[PDB]
């Protein structure tokens, strides 16, 4: 059993569109696992993967498939903040297509009323577990046709106190649900959680680090420039570098074009429209080499890269899995180089530690 | 996918013969969703299972068909006792029929040198935690060929001490074995060992809660005999009645032969010259209803029943678990009614909290 292409799986014609679109050309290790298993719809899934492995496709996919855009609310996405409660809700939007599915995003800061008109006709709940609980007291949730369930990133759920949560919208559902648990880490009581309420699932690890191997280069920050260079080398480098500023990603974009690649920077502060016409120029290959900040590196991208550069290496490991998460593909390897100065080490050793990665080295 | 039936499965010819003539005529829960993944070979598998539900027949079964019986060792299955070895290698002596597996029971009291010449053709290794590992740690037992690994009642195991010599044993062997793990409880431990060692596993809990459903009739002391004979009620009914005597079995079945029934006694000061007379006529079907003691309910029985009625509640809580252990059938129901009196509430309530059981009522 070992699928290497969306197209082999029982998913619709509606859907294998948009992925093939939105740029889901090969699945992730993850994706592999998953949806085959969530489509199957056998047992409960309890799923371990670093987040930026794809995690997200791997339920918004097959629950766009079996989630009918017909009845009321089918399915609940937990997750522990709003900032990713958007995300999945986007990533989910980026792939209904033809299918109208309602997502009903819920969580604190919002009025109560609008929430409830919002719910009348959604079709899939994601928001926070602190909100979606009282919600579902007040009557204006119905827990009543929910046939799936999905915690995304349960331990950070539960090392914010939303473990008491968790399990009382869990109670206070049918226990005919269907459950699937993401979590990058397996501390005690996830693992009790999956004990307590997910009856017969499979447990599925996935590895991220045996799918893309990182590498790093120790320079002078004066040799910085230099180092970005030997490695774009051939002018047949296809790829994104990751700065740190707006200011970097400019600076560096119009150096290389002027040493002959084609660079073109993207960030922050450029209107949605700019963003998107970049993109396409690279999505296209017109501009082979786009500099950019971790800004666009959250919300966006339409294809698959050779490999991944972080001119800066973040302080954060999280950010460090969003950037190298663009290169890991299906059947075939990924490639991330880092470069980093003297001082950047207790840094990358903590990236490692905390990722639980393995970063080798080039010189 | 579901099965019903030995044949349906994957089984050779050689083994689906002897496991229809040792008895396995039906499966069990547990036979049933074990047997197809040990098999199907495709993850490890994490067994929750209570003693009594067929376990040793899970993996005994597939272990035979899968174990070549030309290389060395191919498995080793670790078990608290030495009672329990021994039953799990005899079990497995049971099954193997026209295949020439040889299994090597290892466990301290012995002379290691036997042992060694014990092992030397050994196919299946079956012993103690605390032994094997001293083989291991001495050259004396190799796991260079071990591609089968099988921890039986790692919760009894746990509370035993053996915990850091199984984990021993797990290290020193490949990182190419199949680990499946049978446990009646999973405390924290059990769990943290599957995430620890066996990497992508399957949970399977086998609930006899909605497999054998229980219930039991409140009564005075007077009308017990009355409740029985209630239960009985058709000259149907086919099924096997506990009792606490020796006495209480022949003045029952006289009393019952005395209202048409056929019916026999069986007990202790029974010589298997006629325990066999008996269980004999009640397959048979000379006699319609076997009333009995704990006595036969522990090694003996050579076919299912439709149902089974205390007519007294045992007083080891354990025996409870072999009795209503002879209506669990493959996919197909069964029950377990016991009599109890005003007074005899209270080890009925013992019985369920050493259990983890829910006995419903019958008026």
């Amino acid at each position: 059993v070992e699928y290497m292409n969306f197209n082999e799986l029982n998913l619709s014609d509606n859907i294998l569109n948009a992925i093939r679109n939105k740029g889901f050309e090969k699945p992730t290790d993850i994706q592999m696992k998953v949806i085959p298993l969530f489509l199957n719809d056998e047992y409960n899934i309890v799923a371990q993967a670093r987040t930026g492995s794809g995690k997200t496709a791997s339920f918004a996919i097959p629950l766009i498939e079996l989630v009918n855009e017909n009845n009321g609310i089918e399915a609940i996405i937990l997750t522990p903040t709003r900032e990713l409660a958007i995300q999945v809700a986007d990533e989910i939007e980026s792939l209904k297509g033809n299918k109208n599915l309602k997502i009903a995003k819920i969580y604190g800061g919002k009025a109560i009323y609008p929430q409830i008109k919002a719910l009348k006709n959604a079709n899939i709940v994601v928001g926070t577990p602190g909100r979606i609980l009282d919600h579902i007291n007040r009557g204006t949730l119905n827990l009543k046709n929910v046939k799936y369930f999905i915690l995304d990133e349960a331990d950070e759920m539960l090392n914010m106190g939303f473990i008491k949560d968790v399990e009382k919208i869990l109670n206070a559902c049918n226990k005919d649900k269907r459950i699937l648990l993401f979590s990058a880490t397996m501390p005690r009581e996830i693992l009790n959680l999956a004990k307590k309420y997910m009856g017969d699932y499979s447990f599925i690890k996935a590895k991220i680090n045996a799918n893309i191997e990182q590498s790093y280069v120790e320079v002078n920050e004066n040799e910085r420039f230099e180092a970005l260079c030997r490695l774009l080398k051939n002018k047949e480098f296809y790829g994104l570098v990751f700065c740190k500023t707006k200011r970097d990603t400019k600076e560096l974009a119009s150096m290389l074009r002027d040493i002959g690649f084609k660079a073109g920077a993207i960030h922050g502060d450029l209107s949605q429209s700019q963003r998107e016409k970049v993109i396409r120029l690279f999505k296209q290959k017109k501009i082979r080499i786009l500099i950019a900040t971790d800004v666009m590196s959250r919300g966006i991208d339409v294809n698959d890269l050779n490999c991944v550069i972080n001119y800066h290496l973040p302080q954060n490991p999280e950010s460090y899995m969003h950037r190298i998460g663009r290169t890991g593909r299906a059947g075939k390897k990924g490639k991330a180089i880092s470069i980093i100065n003297r001082r950047e080490y207790k840094k990358l050793r903590y990236i490692e530690r905390a990722m639980k990665l393995k970063i080798k080295k080039l010189k």
